[PDB]
């Protein structure tokens, strides 16, 4: 297409890396004209409570926020050292079963998706196609119907109150106290995948806002306006940041037109070459990552971004309708 969107979702999904090409891309991480700040409640999440998500004291956490995009925050990484595997683990490995529903499911059944896991060790025995690298997409929580384009009350699996509780801290920190994780969308991305112009726009409560996790390598984000005439900004998502799309930015059409390659060859980024803790707090709700579930984690991210998006659907007893 031409109109402004397309155009730029078209030249940074063609766009080359190393080149003048993302000159005008954002980095959040490292421009000074339209790049603000944005204050946290500081004192609303516990320094104990950001421990358990594997986060940094919110006290800690850069917050940005951007001109023309009012209620649009972006964190940088918080995630403490090691921290990210867990998550990265969880989408890959536990929240990919089922129930709760993934995009292998339009043409295999429970037979051939159950061993998506064991058969990704299996490719780690073969050194020098696989079910992990056909993933696309998975739901929890109210499971998004991608052909109706709603919710249902009869449709869920209830939340996975680990990936609950981490939504809660980055919500409250944002001036989201009563945040209710009600849905999931995760998306799996290889170097060549793209996320097409959309919004979110089929919650019921457009009040509540949109957490959106990254891990692994970098994207691009494309943010723009309330019809697809409007050009958008470029931005990267770094391993470990996190976007909340609140307000006015809440309904607004984005994209991801681009996965990157790692600059400096294959391989991670530097973030997350630090492996989780052997020791874990008594009370966390982060579990102990064995040495083969890191080795498939760690074998996948070198070639692929995996982004997490949990969502609030009915307002606080906004029984279904
Ligand atoms: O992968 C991303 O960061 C975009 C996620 C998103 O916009 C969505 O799934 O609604
Ligand atoms: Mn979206």
């Amino acid at each position: 297409g031409e109109d402004a969107f397309r155009k730029l979702f078209r030249f940074y999904r063609q766009s080359r890396p190393g080149t003048a090409d993302l000159e005008g891309v954002i980095d959040f991480s490292a421009g000074a004209q339209k790049v603000i700040k944005s204050q946290l409640n500081v004192s609303s999440v516990s320094e104990q409570n950001a421990y358990r998500a594997g986060l940094q004291p919110v006290s800690k956490w850069q917050a940005y926020g951007l001109k023309g995009y009012p209620g649009f925050i972006f964190i940088p990484n918080p995630f403490l050292p090691g921290y990210q595997w867990h998550w990265v683990k969880q989408c890959l490995k536990l929240y990919s079963q089922k129930p709760n529903v993934c995009n292998l499911d339009k043409h295999m059944s429970k037979e051939e998706t159950q061993d998506l896991w064991e058969q990704s060790k299996e490719f780690l025995r073969y050194k020098e196609r696989s079910l992990l690298e056909k993933l696309r997409w998975v739901t929890v929580g109210y499971h998004y119907n991608w052909d109706s384009k709603k919710y249902s009350a009869d449709h869920y699996t209830p939340f996975p109150s680990d990936l609950g509780f981490l939504s809660e801290q980055v919500a409250a920190a944002c001036g989201f106290e009563d945040f209710r994780a009600e849905a999931g969308i995760l998306n799996y991305y290889r170097l060549d995948s793209t996320l097409g112009i959309h919004v979110d726009r089929s919650e019921l409560d457009h009040s509540k806002p949109l957490l959106s996790f990254s891990f692994g390598q970098s994207a691009i984000f494309l943010l723009g306006g309330l019809q697809r005439d409007e050009a958008p900004t470029a931005m990267f998502m770094h391993s470990g940041d996190i976007m909340i799309m609140s307000g006015f930015s809440r309904l607004l059409n984005h994209a991801v037109p681009r996965v990157l390659p790692n600059p400096e060859g294959e391989g991670l980024p530097h973030c997350l070459e630090a492996p989780l803790p052997a020791v874990l707090p008594r009370d966390s709700m982060v579990e102990p990552c064995s040495m083969e579930d890191w080795q498939v984690c760690a074998s996948y991210l070198k070639t692929a971004r995996v982004n997490m998006t949990v969502r609030q659907v009915l307002a606080t007893d906004q029984n279904f309708p």
